[PDB]
């Protein structure tokens, strides 16, 4: 029963997100609690204990100064180190919204597989395939569920894009269907979803 120190640390500092973003950071990290310099930021800012979704986005996907040092920090807080490339492609983008559409993934994405490649390290190759591989999946999902992108690519077009992409790692086949499964049995993406409307 006796609430200890640290408990009650957890709860202020997620009071502080609820009043206003960076507040519950500053307190650990002035406070000692956690580490400065972009170390534990990410650990934490990143997501966090019951951090306001709203607050860590507006600190992920704008620009700053120091923001940018944060996400480049630690790139595997997505919980996907076991899940898969594509797997990660679906839910990975809300609970802080990217405004302007396909044009800050891009540079998002290098680093991606630059610092996630540990889920593997050795089974997309090295790191370009896990990068240059995402988009292409960012990009089917897309075009396979989309109003203004009425497409609907196939797998054997992945396997087409994969079959050189790789530039040696060539990937088994059986896996590409398996990836790109979890897209057409798992569709929605980014932001601004359906998220069925319809509900009246």
């Amino acid at each position: 029963m006796k609430n200890m120190q640290r408990n009650k640390q957890v709860a202020m500092g997620r009071k502080k997100f609820n009043m206003d973003p960076k507040k519950g950071i500053q307190f650990l990290i002035e406070n000692d609690l956690l580490k400065n310099t972009c170390e534990d930021i990410a650990q934490f800012l990143y997501k966090g204990e019951g951090l306001n979704k709203t607050a860590i986005g507006d600190y992920l996907g704008e620009r700053d100064e120091f923001n940018i040092q944060v996400l480049h920090a630690f790139v595997e807080l997505h919980e996907f180190t076991d899940l898969n490339l594509v797997q990660a492609l679906r839910q990975f983008l809300w609970s802080f919204r990217l405004p302007g559409e396909a044009q800050k993934i891009d540079r998002m994405m290098e680093a991606f597989a630059q610092r996630y490649c540990q889920c593997n390290n050795g089974v997309f190759q090295s790191t370009d395939t896990c990068y240059v591989l995402s988009f292409a999946i960012i990009m089917l999902n897309t075009s396979l569920h989309n109003p203004n992108v009425k497409d609907k690519p196939t797998v054997e077009r992945f396997i087409a894009m994969n079959r050189g992409i790789n530039d040696g790692g060539d990937l088994p086949e059986e896996l590409l269907r398996n990836l790109y499964e979890s897209i057409k049995n798992e569709p929605f993406k980014i932001p601004e979803l359906e998220h069925h409307h319809h509900h009246h």
